[PDB]
Protein backbone atom coordinates (compact mmCIF):
# COMPACT_ATOMS: atom_id res chain seq x y z
CA UNK A 1 0.00 0.00 0.00
CA UNK A 2 2.44 2.70 -1.73
CA UNK A 3 2.23 6.11 0.36
CA UNK A 4 4.56 9.26 0.91
CA UNK A 5 5.84 8.41 4.64
CA UNK A 6 9.52 7.33 5.28
CA UNK A 7 8.64 3.37 6.35
CA UNK A 8 8.35 0.73 4.37
CA UNK A 9 5.81 1.64 1.67
CA UNK A 10 7.23 5.23 1.19
CA UNK A 11 8.79 6.32 -1.76
CA UNK A 12 12.34 5.22 -1.71
CA UNK A 13 10.83 1.35 -1.65
CA UNK A 14 7.60 1.93 -4.03
CA UNK A 15 9.65 -0.34 -6.50
CA UNK A 16 9.87 -3.17 -4.11
CA UNK A 17 5.79 -3.15 -2.98
CA UNK A 18 5.14 -4.18 -7.07
CA UNK A 19 6.93 -5.59 -9.91
CA UNK A 20 4.88 -2.62 -11.78
CA UNK A 21 6.43 -0.01 -9.98
CA UNK A 22 9.86 -0.99 -10.61
CA UNK A 23 10.21 2.21 -13.13
CA UNK A 24 9.71 4.17 -10.08
CA UNK A 25 13.76 3.23 -9.48
CA UNK A 26 14.98 1.69 -12.51
CA UNK A 27 13.85 4.59 -14.68
CA UNK A 28 15.84 7.43 -16.16
CA UNK A 29 13.27 10.18 -16.78
CA UNK A 30 12.02 10.22 -13.51
CA UNK A 31 9.35 12.58 -11.79
CA UNK A 32 9.63 15.19 -10.29
CA UNK A 33 13.09 17.41 -10.70
CA UNK A 34 13.96 20.56 -10.20
CA UNK A 35 14.15 22.38 -13.09
CA UNK A 36 17.10 24.90 -13.71
CA UNK A 37 19.18 24.12 -16.74
CA UNK A 38 16.39 24.56 -19.83
CA UNK A 39 16.66 26.35 -23.19
CA UNK A 40 14.93 29.31 -25.06
CA UNK A 41 13.18 29.35 -28.26
CA UNK A 42 11.90 32.02 -30.92
CA UNK A 43 9.31 28.76 -32.37
CA UNK A 44 5.56 28.82 -32.64
CA UNK A 45 2.98 27.38 -30.55
CA UNK A 46 2.43 23.94 -30.53
CA UNK A 47 0.03 23.91 -27.78
CA UNK A 48 -3.92 24.68 -28.09
CA UNK A 49 -6.38 24.70 -25.46
CA UNK A 50 -10.14 23.07 -26.00
CA UNK A 51 -11.30 23.66 -22.26
CA UNK A 52 -14.80 24.10 -21.33
CA UNK A 53 -17.26 24.89 -18.13
CA UNK A 54 -17.61 21.38 -17.20
CA UNK A 55 -19.49 19.50 -14.80
CA UNK A 56 -17.08 16.68 -12.77
CA UNK A 57 -17.79 12.79 -13.26
CA UNK A 58 -16.68 12.28 -10.03
CA UNK A 59 -14.75 14.61 -7.18
CA UNK A 60 -12.79 12.08 -4.52
CA UNK A 61 -10.23 11.52 -2.55
CA UNK A 62 -7.99 8.64 -4.37
CA UNK A 63 -4.12 7.89 -4.57
CA UNK A 64 -3.52 10.19 -1.59
CA UNK A 65 -5.23 12.92 -3.83
CA UNK A 66 -7.99 15.15 -4.23
CA UNK A 67 -9.51 14.51 -7.54
CA UNK A 68 -11.79 15.69 -10.19
CA UNK A 69 -12.49 13.03 -13.46
CA UNK A 70 -14.35 14.49 -16.11
CA UNK A 71 -15.81 13.23 -19.30
CA UNK A 72 -14.09 12.92 -22.06
CA UNK A 73 -14.61 16.45 -23.41
CA UNK A 74 -11.91 18.61 -23.01
CA UNK A 75 -8.83 18.04 -24.66
CA UNK A 76 -5.63 19.78 -24.94
CA UNK A 77 -4.21 19.99 -28.30
CA UNK A 78 0.07 19.60 -29.08
CA UNK A 79 1.88 18.85 -32.44
CA UNK A 80 -2.04 18.78 -34.22
CA UNK A 81 -3.59 15.83 -31.70
CA UNK A 82 -6.23 15.94 -28.98
CA UNK A 83 -5.25 14.55 -25.60
CA UNK A 84 -8.58 14.59 -23.60
CA UNK A 85 -8.28 15.70 -19.91
CA UNK A 86 -8.95 12.90 -17.70
CA UNK A 87 -8.81 14.21 -14.16
CA UNK A 88 -7.54 17.62 -12.26
CA UNK A 89 -6.20 16.41 -8.66
CA UNK A 90 -3.82 18.17 -6.38
CA UNK A 91 -0.10 17.87 -4.51
CA UNK A 92 0.98 19.38 -1.57
CA UNK A 93 3.30 20.64 -1.63
CA UNK A 94 4.17 21.07 -5.44
CA UNK A 95 6.03 18.47 -6.55
CA UNK A 96 8.33 20.35 -9.73
CA UNK A 97 10.69 22.60 -7.96
CA UNK A 98 11.46 25.74 -10.64
CA UNK A 99 15.04 27.20 -9.69
CA UNK A 100 14.61 25.46 -5.88
CA UNK A 101 11.47 27.27 -5.66
CA UNK A 102 8.49 25.35 -4.09
CA UNK A 103 5.22 26.01 -3.90
CA UNK A 104 2.51 24.88 -1.17
CA UNK A 105 -0.02 23.20 -3.83
CA UNK A 106 -0.34 22.46 -7.82
CA UNK A 107 -2.61 21.03 -9.72
CA UNK A 108 -2.00 18.46 -12.50
CA UNK A 109 -3.80 18.17 -15.79
CA UNK A 110 -3.74 14.80 -16.45
CA UNK A 111 -4.66 14.04 -20.36
CA UNK A 112 -3.99 10.65 -22.51
CA UNK A 113 -4.33 10.97 -26.55
CA UNK A 114 -6.05 7.99 -28.87
CA UNK A 115 -2.81 6.45 -28.71
CA UNK A 116 -2.50 5.97 -24.89
CA UNK A 117 0.35 8.67 -24.68
CA UNK A 118 -0.02 10.63 -21.35
CA UNK A 119 0.24 14.53 -21.37
CA UNK A 120 0.35 16.33 -17.46
CA UNK A 121 -0.01 19.87 -17.37
CA UNK A 122 1.30 21.27 -13.61
CA UNK A 123 0.86 24.28 -12.46
CA UNK A 124 1.73 25.34 -8.71
CA UNK A 125 -0.58 27.93 -6.28
CA UNK A 126 0.87 30.84 -4.32
CA UNK A 127 -1.57 31.82 -1.07
CA UNK A 128 -3.18 34.78 -1.44
CA UNK A 129 -6.75 35.60 -2.71
CA UNK A 130 -9.03 33.30 -3.27
CA UNK A 131 -9.58 31.75 -6.08
CA UNK A 132 -13.21 30.68 -7.01
CA UNK A 133 -11.90 28.14 -9.86
CA UNK A 134 -11.55 25.58 -7.01
CA UNK A 135 -14.82 26.51 -5.08
CA UNK A 136 -16.70 23.90 -7.07
CA UNK A 137 -13.91 21.13 -6.31
CA UNK A 138 -13.85 22.12 -2.00
CA UNK A 139 -18.03 21.96 -2.47
CA UNK A 140 -17.93 18.85 -4.80
CA UNK A 141 -15.78 16.54 -2.44
CA UNK A 142 -17.58 17.15 0.42
CA UNK A 143 -21.21 16.58 -1.85
CA UNK A 144 -22.75 13.44 -2.33
CA UNK A 145 -22.76 14.08 -6.19
CA UNK A 146 -24.75 15.98 -8.36
CA UNK A 147 -21.11 17.96 -8.89
CA UNK A 148 -21.16 21.70 -9.80
CA UNK A 149 -19.32 23.31 -13.11
CA UNK A 150 -15.57 23.78 -12.82
CA UNK A 151 -14.68 26.65 -14.73
CA UNK A 152 -12.05 24.72 -16.90
CA UNK A 153 -11.66 27.53 -19.46
CA UNK A 154 -11.20 30.16 -16.78
CA UNK A 155 -8.59 28.12 -14.67
CA UNK A 156 -5.37 29.14 -16.61
CA UNK A 157 -4.02 32.91 -17.41
CA UNK A 158 -4.21 33.74 -21.10
CA UNK A 159 -0.88 33.82 -21.71
CA UNK A 160 1.47 30.77 -19.92
CA UNK A 161 4.94 30.08 -20.09
CA UNK A 162 6.16 26.74 -19.33
CA UNK A 163 8.95 24.20 -18.95
CA UNK A 164 8.53 21.32 -21.47
CA UNK A 165 10.44 17.64 -21.15
CA UNK A 166 10.11 14.24 -20.88
CA UNK A 167 9.14 12.45 -17.36
CA UNK A 168 7.55 10.18 -15.95
CA UNK A 169 3.90 10.05 -13.24
CA UNK A 170 5.05 11.11 -9.85
CA UNK A 171 3.08 8.04 -8.63
CA UNK A 172 3.04 4.37 -9.06
CA UNK A 173 3.40 3.02 -11.40
CA UNK A 174 5.75 5.68 -11.84
CA UNK A 175 4.77 5.44 -16.11
CA UNK A 176 7.64 6.93 -18.16
CA UNK A 177 6.57 8.36 -21.61
CA UNK A 178 4.89 11.53 -20.41
CA UNK A 179 5.27 14.83 -21.74
CA UNK A 180 5.13 17.15 -19.02
CA UNK A 181 4.18 21.17 -19.35
CA UNK A 182 5.40 22.99 -15.75
CA UNK A 183 3.77 26.20 -15.87
CA UNK A 184 5.98 29.33 -14.51
CA UNK A 185 3.02 31.59 -13.36
CA UNK A 186 1.36 30.41 -9.99
CA UNK A 187 -2.55 30.30 -9.65
CA UNK A 188 -3.62 32.23 -6.45
CA UNK A 189 -5.25 30.54 -3.88
CA UNK A 190 -6.80 31.85 0.07
CA UNK A 191 -5.56 30.55 3.10
CA UNK A 192 -8.83 29.00 4.01
CA UNK A 193 -8.96 27.21 0.70
CA UNK A 194 -5.17 25.98 1.47
CA UNK A 195 -6.07 24.60 4.51
CA UNK A 196 -9.11 22.99 3.14
CA UNK A 197 -7.63 21.45 0.18
CA UNK A 198 -4.82 20.16 2.51
CA UNK A 199 -7.42 18.88 5.01
CA UNK A 200 -9.37 16.76 2.23
CA UNK A 201 -5.89 15.04 1.39
CA UNK A 202 -5.34 14.47 5.21
CA UNK A 203 -3.41 16.57 5.78
CA UNK A 204 -0.47 14.49 4.72
CA UNK A 205 2.03 15.81 2.04
CA UNK A 206 1.19 14.24 -1.00
CA UNK A 207 5.16 14.97 -2.68
CA UNK A 208 7.11 13.03 -4.50
CA UNK A 209 10.72 13.66 -3.62
CA UNK A 210 12.74 15.21 -6.63
CA UNK A 211 14.41 11.97 -8.38
CA UNK A 212 17.67 11.77 -10.26
CA UNK A 213 18.14 13.82 -13.04
CA UNK A 214 19.71 12.21 -16.06
CA UNK A 215 20.34 15.93 -17.85
CA UNK A 216 16.28 16.21 -18.82
CA UNK A 217 16.11 18.35 -21.90
CA UNK A 218 14.18 21.08 -20.81
CA UNK A 219 12.62 23.95 -23.68
CA UNK A 220 10.95 26.76 -22.09
CA UNK A 221 7.61 27.75 -23.86
CA UNK A 222 5.14 29.97 -24.23
CA UNK A 223 0.99 29.04 -25.25
CA UNK A 224 -2.14 30.79 -25.20
CA UNK A 225 -4.72 29.21 -23.39
CA UNK A 226 -7.90 31.09 -25.18
CA UNK B 1 23.55 -14.15 -28.72
CA UNK B 2 21.24 -10.68 -30.04
CA UNK B 3 21.61 -9.40 -33.58
CA UNK B 4 19.28 -7.73 -36.20
CA UNK B 5 18.09 -10.45 -38.21
CA UNK B 6 14.71 -11.62 -37.30
CA UNK B 7 14.96 -15.12 -35.77
CA UNK B 8 15.08 -15.68 -32.16
CA UNK B 9 17.92 -13.36 -31.45
CA UNK B 10 16.56 -10.02 -32.74
CA UNK B 11 15.31 -6.71 -32.24
CA UNK B 12 11.75 -7.16 -31.08
CA UNK B 13 12.98 -9.72 -28.81
CA UNK B 14 16.31 -8.60 -27.35
CA UNK B 15 14.13 -7.88 -24.14
CA UNK B 16 13.86 -11.62 -23.72
CA UNK B 17 17.16 -12.95 -24.25
CA UNK B 18 18.47 -11.52 -21.28
CA UNK B 19 16.83 -9.45 -18.08
CA UNK B 20 19.65 -6.76 -18.73
CA UNK B 21 18.05 -6.05 -21.88
CA UNK B 22 14.48 -5.97 -20.64
CA UNK B 23 14.10 -2.06 -21.05
CA UNK B 24 14.48 -2.32 -24.82
CA UNK B 25 11.14 -3.25 -24.54
CA UNK B 26 9.50 -1.66 -21.46
CA UNK B 27 11.15 1.90 -21.90
CA UNK B 28 9.87 4.71 -23.19
CA UNK B 29 12.40 7.03 -24.66
CA UNK B 30 14.16 4.18 -26.80
CA UNK B 31 16.22 5.27 -29.96
CA UNK B 32 16.49 5.69 -32.71
CA UNK B 33 13.49 7.63 -34.05
CA UNK B 34 12.38 10.33 -36.62
CA UNK B 35 13.67 13.51 -35.39
CA UNK B 36 11.31 16.22 -37.24
CA UNK B 37 9.70 18.26 -34.56
CA UNK B 38 12.49 20.12 -32.69
CA UNK B 39 12.73 23.56 -30.93
CA UNK B 40 15.50 26.04 -32.56
CA UNK B 41 17.38 27.77 -29.81
CA UNK B 42 19.72 31.01 -31.22
CA UNK B 43 22.36 30.56 -28.19
CA UNK B 44 25.92 28.98 -29.12
CA UNK B 45 26.33 26.12 -27.17
CA UNK B 46 28.80 25.58 -24.02
CA UNK B 47 29.64 22.15 -25.00
CA UNK B 48 33.30 22.15 -25.37
CA UNK B 49 35.10 19.42 -26.97
CA UNK B 50 38.28 17.80 -26.15
CA UNK B 51 39.41 15.60 -28.99
CA UNK B 52 43.28 14.85 -29.99
CA UNK B 53 45.06 12.68 -32.48
CA UNK B 54 44.94 9.32 -30.38
CA UNK B 55 46.17 5.60 -31.33
CA UNK B 56 42.60 2.74 -30.76
CA UNK B 57 43.82 0.48 -28.35
CA UNK B 58 41.60 -1.75 -30.80
CA UNK B 59 39.69 -2.06 -34.19
CA UNK B 60 37.82 -4.70 -34.14
CA UNK B 61 34.29 -6.25 -35.66
CA UNK B 62 32.31 -7.03 -32.22
CA UNK B 63 28.28 -6.80 -31.69
CA UNK B 64 27.88 -6.47 -35.39
CA UNK B 65 29.61 -3.27 -35.57
CA UNK B 66 33.29 -2.11 -36.68
CA UNK B 67 34.20 -0.30 -33.38
CA UNK B 68 37.66 1.67 -32.82
CA UNK B 69 38.25 1.98 -28.96
CA UNK B 70 40.24 4.27 -26.75
CA UNK B 71 42.33 4.84 -23.92
CA UNK B 72 40.05 7.92 -22.00
CA UNK B 73 41.85 10.66 -23.04
CA UNK B 74 39.05 12.66 -25.18
CA UNK B 75 35.97 14.22 -23.89
CA UNK B 76 33.28 16.75 -24.33
CA UNK B 77 32.54 18.59 -21.85
CA UNK B 78 28.53 19.21 -21.21
CA UNK B 79 27.01 20.84 -18.07
CA UNK B 80 30.14 21.03 -16.43
CA UNK B 81 31.20 17.68 -16.76
CA UNK B 82 33.80 15.63 -18.56
CA UNK B 83 32.01 12.37 -20.61
CA UNK B 84 34.98 10.42 -21.72
CA UNK B 85 35.02 8.69 -25.03
CA UNK B 86 34.83 5.10 -24.81
CA UNK B 87 35.05 4.24 -28.61
CA UNK B 88 33.71 5.40 -31.93
CA UNK B 89 31.64 2.67 -34.09
CA UNK B 90 29.52 2.57 -37.01
CA UNK B 91 25.58 1.41 -38.36
CA UNK B 92 24.27 0.74 -41.64
CA UNK B 93 22.72 2.93 -42.86
CA UNK B 94 22.24 5.70 -40.22
CA UNK B 95 19.50 5.01 -37.44
CA UNK B 96 18.54 8.17 -36.67
CA UNK B 97 16.33 9.51 -39.40
CA UNK B 98 15.96 13.49 -39.57
CA UNK B 99 12.73 14.71 -41.30
CA UNK B 100 12.04 10.80 -42.35
CA UNK B 101 15.65 11.05 -45.01
CA UNK B 102 17.87 8.09 -44.06
CA UNK B 103 22.12 7.97 -44.94
CA UNK B 104 23.74 5.13 -45.29
CA UNK B 105 25.97 5.32 -42.75
CA UNK B 106 26.65 6.97 -39.05
CA UNK B 107 29.22 6.89 -36.28
CA UNK B 108 28.24 6.91 -32.87
CA UNK B 109 31.05 8.71 -30.29
CA UNK B 110 30.27 7.05 -27.11
CA UNK B 111 31.03 8.55 -24.06
CA UNK B 112 30.34 8.08 -20.14
CA UNK B 113 31.10 10.68 -17.24
CA UNK B 114 32.58 9.52 -13.76
CA UNK B 115 29.07 9.46 -12.28
CA UNK B 116 28.40 6.82 -15.14
CA UNK B 117 25.82 8.90 -17.35
CA UNK B 118 26.08 8.27 -20.99
CA UNK B 119 26.45 11.15 -23.65
CA UNK B 120 26.37 9.69 -27.54
CA UNK B 121 26.83 11.61 -30.39
CA UNK B 122 25.74 10.66 -34.14
CA UNK B 123 27.24 11.78 -37.19
CA UNK B 124 26.06 10.78 -40.51
CA UNK B 125 27.85 10.18 -44.04
CA UNK B 126 26.84 11.07 -47.59
CA UNK B 127 28.38 9.57 -50.64
CA UNK B 128 30.94 12.52 -52.12
CA UNK B 129 34.57 12.88 -51.26
CA UNK B 130 37.01 10.52 -50.22
CA UNK B 131 37.44 10.99 -46.47
CA UNK B 132 41.08 10.58 -45.33
CA UNK B 133 39.51 10.61 -41.62
CA UNK B 134 37.98 6.91 -41.87
CA UNK B 135 41.70 5.87 -43.41
CA UNK B 136 43.38 4.94 -40.15
CA UNK B 137 40.15 2.89 -38.94
CA UNK B 138 40.09 1.26 -42.13
CA UNK B 139 43.99 0.61 -42.47
CA UNK B 140 43.23 -0.77 -38.62
CA UNK B 141 40.50 -3.11 -39.26
CA UNK B 142 42.36 -5.15 -41.32
CA UNK B 143 45.87 -5.01 -39.01
CA UNK B 144 46.41 -7.49 -36.49
CA UNK B 145 47.43 -4.25 -33.93
CA UNK B 146 50.07 -0.97 -33.90
CA UNK B 147 46.77 1.10 -35.02
CA UNK B 148 47.56 4.41 -36.86
CA UNK B 149 46.31 7.71 -34.60
CA UNK B 150 42.37 8.40 -35.53
CA UNK B 151 42.09 11.93 -36.00
CA UNK B 152 39.72 12.68 -33.88
CA UNK B 153 40.33 16.42 -33.30
CA UNK B 154 39.48 16.73 -37.25
CA UNK B 155 36.53 14.13 -37.71
CA UNK B 156 33.52 17.25 -36.68
CA UNK B 157 33.47 20.47 -38.52
CA UNK B 158 34.47 23.64 -36.41
CA UNK B 159 30.72 24.66 -36.75
CA UNK B 160 28.24 22.02 -35.86
CA UNK B 161 24.65 22.04 -35.72
CA UNK B 162 22.35 19.26 -33.88
CA UNK B 163 19.58 17.91 -32.04
CA UNK B 164 19.44 17.43 -28.81
CA UNK B 165 17.14 14.79 -26.93
CA UNK B 166 17.23 12.15 -24.26
CA UNK B 167 16.93 8.82 -25.68
CA UNK B 168 18.18 5.38 -25.02
CA UNK B 169 21.40 3.01 -26.45
CA UNK B 170 20.59 1.66 -30.01
CA UNK B 171 21.68 -1.66 -28.98
CA UNK B 172 20.61 -4.30 -26.09
CA UNK B 173 21.67 -3.48 -23.61
CA UNK B 174 19.46 -0.34 -24.60
CA UNK B 175 19.92 1.61 -21.63
CA UNK B 176 17.86 5.04 -20.93
CA UNK B 177 19.21 8.01 -19.32
CA UNK B 178 21.44 8.99 -23.02
CA UNK B 179 22.15 12.40 -23.75
CA UNK B 180 22.05 12.38 -27.84
CA UNK B 181 23.75 14.78 -30.03
CA UNK B 182 22.74 13.84 -33.38
CA UNK B 183 24.47 16.47 -35.68
CA UNK B 184 22.58 17.70 -38.76
CA UNK B 185 25.30 17.73 -41.49
CA UNK B 186 26.31 14.89 -42.86
CA UNK B 187 30.21 13.81 -43.27
CA UNK B 188 31.56 12.60 -46.63
CA UNK B 189 32.86 9.45 -47.53
CA UNK B 190 33.51 8.09 -51.03
CA UNK B 191 31.81 5.21 -52.51
CA UNK B 192 34.75 3.26 -52.43
CA UNK B 193 35.20 3.80 -48.79
CA UNK B 194 31.34 2.95 -47.89
CA UNK B 195 31.36 -0.45 -49.69
CA UNK B 196 34.35 -1.11 -47.81
CA UNK B 197 33.19 -0.53 -44.22
CA UNK B 198 29.73 -2.29 -44.93
CA UNK B 199 31.71 -5.09 -46.04
CA UNK B 200 33.69 -5.21 -42.90
CA UNK B 201 30.80 -5.34 -41.03
CA UNK B 202 29.08 -8.43 -43.03
CA UNK B 203 26.98 -6.96 -45.77
CA UNK B 204 24.43 -7.23 -43.35
CA UNK B 205 22.60 -3.62 -41.52
CA UNK B 206 22.86 -2.94 -38.30
CA UNK B 207 20.51 -0.69 -37.68
CA UNK B 208 18.20 -0.55 -35.23
CA UNK B 209 14.50 0.07 -36.44
CA UNK B 210 12.54 2.91 -35.43
CA UNK B 211 11.02 2.99 -31.80
CA UNK B 212 7.59 4.12 -30.08
CA UNK B 213 8.25 8.25 -29.64
CA UNK B 214 6.71 9.10 -26.69
CA UNK B 215 6.80 13.17 -27.56
CA UNK B 216 10.66 13.28 -27.06
CA UNK B 217 11.18 16.80 -26.82
CA UNK B 218 13.84 17.85 -29.12
CA UNK B 219 16.11 20.68 -29.13
CA UNK B 220 18.12 22.51 -32.46
CA UNK B 221 21.36 23.92 -31.17
CA UNK B 222 24.74 25.43 -32.49
CA UNK B 223 28.46 24.88 -31.55
CA UNK B 224 31.86 24.75 -31.72
CA UNK B 225 34.22 21.84 -31.81
CA UNK B 226 37.22 24.10 -30.87
CL1 LIG C 1 3.91 19.75 -9.57
CL1 LIG D 1 22.62 7.24 -36.11
ZN1 LIG E 1 0.08 14.04 -10.02
ZN1 LIG F 1 25.65 2.74 -31.79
Amino acid sequence: KWDYKNKENGPHRWDKLHKDFEVCKSGKSQSPINIEHYYHTQDKADLQFKYAASKPKAVFFTHHTLKASFEPTNHINYRGHDYVLDNVHFHAPMEFLINNKTRPLSAHFVHKDAKGRLLVLAIGFEEGKENPNLDPILEGIQKKQNFKEVALDAFLPKSINYYHFNGSLTAPPCTEGVAWFVVEEPLEVSAKQLAEIKKRMKNSPNQRPVQPDYNTVIIKRSAETR
